[PDB]
């Protein structure tokens, strides 16, 4: 029901942004991002490395927004929707995994 949701919808969905680096260290803080704590989700991010690829994996989920992973350019980045719940007609493949 939550789905690994891919960046080109995620991206513009997103309020807040958090740019982590590899090493699962804040690089930078955008958006809502910035009033968001970020205490869990650096252990959730390395978690999502495994699990993800290209889609957005939710790794914070509050009752204002929810953030999800992605593994960007040599860097973790974090993109925080407000619930977005409106517009969902469309479904993201698990993945070629054969």
């Amino acid at each position: 029901m939550k789905s690994s949701i891919p960046i080109t919808e995620v991206l513009p969905r997103a309020v807040g942004s958090l740019t982590f680096d590899e090493n699962y260290n804040l690089l930078d803080t955008s958006g809502v991002a910035k009033v968001i704590e970020k205490s869990p989700i650096a252990e959730i991010i390395r978690k999502s490395n495994a699990e993800l690829g290209r889609l957005g994996y939710s790794v914070y989920e509050d009752a204002q927004y929810i953030g999800h992973a992605f593994k960007k350019a040599g860097h973790f980045i974090v993109y925080f929707t407000p619930k977005n719940k409106n517009r969902e007609g469309v479904v993201p493949p698990v993945g070629i995994t054969n």
